[PDB]
């Protein structure tokens, strides 16, 4: 659909059927049928939330259920160019909804925001083409009336990549991409498909897997988030070490910038031709073109499938079984080491740590990769904890970001972020993070000590990557926004200093900018600025994200 | 050795120690005792040669006896530059024969002139920088006084990387990288080796050895390239199954730029950070500055190493289970699918034995998964007719790696002009590609007049998901032919034109460099081309970085 907000929330995570309420019981549980834990009572999950937060459940915070339409500043756009537009049949809205729905991903701070006060600035139009050619008349139009267009499609951006700057005088466009969403074919001899950017990754493997095929591609968002999303931010998934990332996944694709159309001419799966300019658009978060179609890798759907899960005496024992795992190149299609904090949300001593496992591929290989991987965690006082506890510890995957909105109801503002890192730096990473978050929380004048944990979701030859969540109770805070931010921005710093990335995944957009120049070297910086400043001299994809 | 040429031939492949020649009993043999293959006679292998290509192997060719100080062009080198160069003590040279030795790389054109010619240009001066801010200077240097630079690792070219511009007029560095070579550290709980970018591959595997590591790339030319040029074009290595490609070893690097150092802050597996910088140097030919650093994964030694071979009825049988194999993600550490031809040059030292193909296969990792992966391979060869052909078989498969470039050598001491070239493609253009790659050499020859049918053979070297990277070995008979560069230079671009029209790449693995810059645009569209040209007009505004590959 065209109008989200029809089926989607225009101001919190995903469907309008699916949202956590107290039931009848006094019992929290989540509204509609879509998903496993939809409509499953949770006991347990209000005095968790009580006893950690140090809250009633009296107070629900009152927020607005619509847009205030005299609060969403005026739709300015050129007649001539309008003019222009209606000839081309593509579809177009200057209606403040659609253009409220699109200015803003899923950030902390954009969310509240849409809650509480309003944005400085939106978009002026939205255009919704359905096809490569379409995306041509768009920027052809662009150029010709100085417009500025920002490409959108899940919109599930964490990184304010979807933000429109505030002092951008020209009409700004969002170039929606959800109705350019073909499958255009499969090619079964040689294991890709080529398809349109805006499909999202449930409808991807949906399509797929009436054909027997699969991407494996799976970042949590991939009930929103689309192709040329992916590509424009690196996205990563949580079976990447059977499918790889987007940058294995991809073996060409279609860009439309300022400049023209970039397109390789081969689609060989390996060159050597120079710099690979698939790595200068891969990242690249909408400053550049359009990612109108891609090639991807498919495989068949997997025969097997089977969960584990692991015991540890305490976390740093589990990260060196990961380590090790890591060491024996042996990892399962999934493998997450969860803290004592989030063992003990889950069990509804102190010290242990849980690893969840998903082993998938043929029955036979499943069976002696489960056995390898068993015998080495025994090595680090790890235990087999069970199957089905192992697909327990899955089950939350798509419902913790309407756990934020639910936290939002009742004055705890909670975020998560992440980062990779070399092994060698994981534990101090780990400790010294959780710790400056405590530390600014205190010093801020919060109350009750944050929730702050972290796991450990991906790890690679030279290192893992790590997730920290970060909540707590506002309430009587006086800007709790800047509170936030400022933690936020610390907890960042700290990473920085203990050796991690700026990002391993949710990219940098305009939330991590400030640090990119240093992350990457001045001259690194400055070739980026090259490649923009020849793709798009007059700034027309004009988000300004990264530089 | 700053002086090469006392180890290794100005005018040829590797060590002067290393060449074939007829022995005591009119057989070919292969000099002095580096590889498993030296002092040991080849029977067979003058007959071949001569039923092959139709010559005696009696005439040889009469080559120019050694590099001719002469012959060179003058070394002109502005004097405020050389003063304050003697300052930093960065050793140096404007010697011909280093000069001449660093003017070229390994393409049949550059090895044919330096046997019977010379270069139009050559470096003025070589620089042996010894260390990362060695190079700074030198660059800075290069800026200050309007030099050229062109990096040179292994000299191993295949793409005239290496070729100085004819019309450059500047004075041109060759900016040697081989005495900066060390393994500054060895990171054992990353898996990460810290390394000097002039370290060969032989070297760093055989420090890396010592501490029970490998990095396991292997490129055939690994006697000689180096990790810098690795990187600088891309490379590609037998065991990439295993240990992956450049691109995948790679986990940071230093590059000095006419602008400054890029460097990531950090060593982390994997980030999501804008378009990822390495991919701007990975492939950049030395068109942007010179890789001093890298730091690349390293694995513990292998357990265990095994053969193997596999006989298939045809070419197109073996390459539907080569299919097989790779749609089953179970590629042994190598695998190399040889056609016909190439199995009876291999024999010649109730199936058809000339529409036959063989594969080699190499596994190597732990004793019981090497026993687990062989039965799986061995399992789905046995669908297309594939019968396990020994493992000893397997390994004779192996053994010519490293005296191939040797017997290059060898047949232009007897009128014999060979090449091979490198494509990837989709898997559904292989048996296409394959077929009329070879027969348009064949009909491209016959049509400039070559006497007999030139050798016109192809090989399946990496499988992939998405495809596989594909060799084809080319060589004639050239005596008499009026003007044979032209015949050879037109037959590779006719090839060329026959892969890409055929759904196959510019290259897998050894680049564009001056050979294949003609097609670059249309591999990589305008736009693509235009963004490769602004980095460079950024990077390096006085093209101090002037070799002029790419663009
Ligand atoms: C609850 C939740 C879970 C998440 N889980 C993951 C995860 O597991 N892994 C992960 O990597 N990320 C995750 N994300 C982040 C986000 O889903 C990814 O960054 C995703 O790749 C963005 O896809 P999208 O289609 O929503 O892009 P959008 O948010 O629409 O856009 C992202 C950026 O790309 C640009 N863009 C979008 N489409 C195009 C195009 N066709 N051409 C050019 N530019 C374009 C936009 O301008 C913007 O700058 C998560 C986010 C949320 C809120
Ligand atoms: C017999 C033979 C076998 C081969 N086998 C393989 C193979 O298996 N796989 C494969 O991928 N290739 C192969 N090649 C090609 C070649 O060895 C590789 O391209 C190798 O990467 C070149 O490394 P080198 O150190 O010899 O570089 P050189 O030839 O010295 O330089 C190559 C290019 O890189 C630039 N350069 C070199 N060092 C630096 C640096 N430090 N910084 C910036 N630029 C630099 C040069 O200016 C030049 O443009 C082979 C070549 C031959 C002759
Ligand atoms: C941006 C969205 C993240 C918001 C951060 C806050 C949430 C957060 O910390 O999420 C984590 C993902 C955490 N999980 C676990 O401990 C966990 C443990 C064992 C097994 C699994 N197995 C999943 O299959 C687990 O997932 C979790 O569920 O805690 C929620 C309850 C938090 O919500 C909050 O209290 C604050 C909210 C209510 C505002
Ligand atoms: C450097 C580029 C060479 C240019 C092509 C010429 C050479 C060429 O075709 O190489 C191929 C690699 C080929 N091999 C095989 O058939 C082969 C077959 C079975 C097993 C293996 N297993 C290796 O362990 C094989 O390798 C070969 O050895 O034929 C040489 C003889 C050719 O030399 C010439 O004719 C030029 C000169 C001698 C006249």
């Amino acid at each position: 659909p065209k109008k989200r907000q029809e089926l989607m929330k225009w101001n919190g995570w995903g469907y309008n059927d699916s949202k956590f309420f107290l039931n009848k019981k006094g019992q929290l549980e989540l509204t509609g049928k879509r998903y496993p834990l939809s409509g499953v009572a949770l006991p347990t999950f209000k005095d968790w939330i009580q006893n950690t937060f140090g809250i009633n459940l009296d107070h629900k915070t009152t927020s607005k259920a619509s847009l205030n339409p005299s609060d969403t500043p005026p739709s300015i756009v050129n007649e001539d160019f309008l003019h222009e537009l209606k000839k081309t049949n593509i579809s177009y809205s200057q209606e403040a909804d659609d253009r409220v729905f699109r200015a803003h991903g899923h950030c902390l701070h954009e969310i509240f925001l849409l809650r509480e006060g309003m944005f400085e600035r939106i978009p002026d139009i939205v255009l919704w083409p359905t096809c490569h050619d379409d995306v041509v008349k768009i920027v052809n139009l662009a150029c010709k009336y100085n417009l500025c267009i920002i490409p959108i499609g899940g919109g599930t951006s964490v990184s304010y990549g979807l933000m429109c700057p505030a002092d951008e005088t020209r009409t700004i466009i969002s170039l929606d991409t959800s109705q350019m969403n073909r499958i255009l074919w499969v090619d079964e001899n040689n294991l890709t498909a080529h398809v349109e950017a805006g499909i999202t990754g449930q409808e991807l493997e949906r399509q797929l897997k009436e054909s027997g095929y699969c991407t494996g591609h799976e970042p949590d968002s991939l009930e929103f988030s689309t192709v040329g999303g992916w590509i424009s931010t690196r996205a990563s998934g949580m079976k990447k070490n059977i499918y790889g990332n987007i940058e294995d996944l991809v073996v060409h694709m279609k860009v439309v910038t300022p400049r023209g159309v970039i397109e390789k001419s081969c689609q060989g799966p390996r060159m050597s031709t120079g710099p690979d300019i698939h790595h200068f658009i891969m990242g690249s978060e909408g400053t550049l073109g359009v990612i109108t179609e891609a090639t991807i890798k498919i495989r068949p759907t997997p025969e097997y499938q089977k969960y584990g899960s692991v015991a540890f005496p305490n976390f740093e024992q589990g990260v060196a079984c990961l380590r090790e795992i890591a060491k024996q190149r042996c990892a399962p299609a999934s493998i997450r080491l969860m803290d004592n904090q989030q063992f003990q949300f889950g069990h509804a001593p102190n010290q242990l740590s849980v690893a969840t496992l998903l082993f998938e591929g043929d029955r036979e290989k499943v069976l002696q990769h489960e056995k390898q991987v068993y015998d080495i965690a025994a090595k680090f006082g790890g235990l087999a904890a069970g199957e089905d506890n192992g697909q327990r510890g899955y089950l939350l995957t798509y419902v913790i970001a309407y756990m934020r909105d639910l936290g939002l109801e009742y004055y705890i503002i909670g975020e998560s972020f992440e980062t990779s890192a070399p092994w060698d730096r994981v534990v101090d990473l780990c400790r010294n993070v959780k710790e400056r978050i405590r530390r600014e929380c205190k010093e801020k004048g919060v109350q009750f000590p944050p929730l702050s944990t972290c796991r450990v979701t991906q790890t690679y030859d030279a290192g893992a990557c790590i997730y920290f969540y970060f909540a707590f109770n506002y309430r009587g805070i006086s800007d709790p926004l800047a509170v936030f931010e400022q933690t936020e921005a610390a907890a960042r710093e700290e990473i920085l200093a203990n050796g991690g990335s700026l990002s391993h995944h949710h990219g940098v957009g305009k939330l991590r900018k400030q640090w990119l120049k240093e992350s990457i070297s001045d001259v690194g910086f400055g070739m980026l600025k090259s490649v923009k400043d020849y793709v798009d001299p007059t700034n027309i994809f004009g988000n300004r994200n990264l530089l």
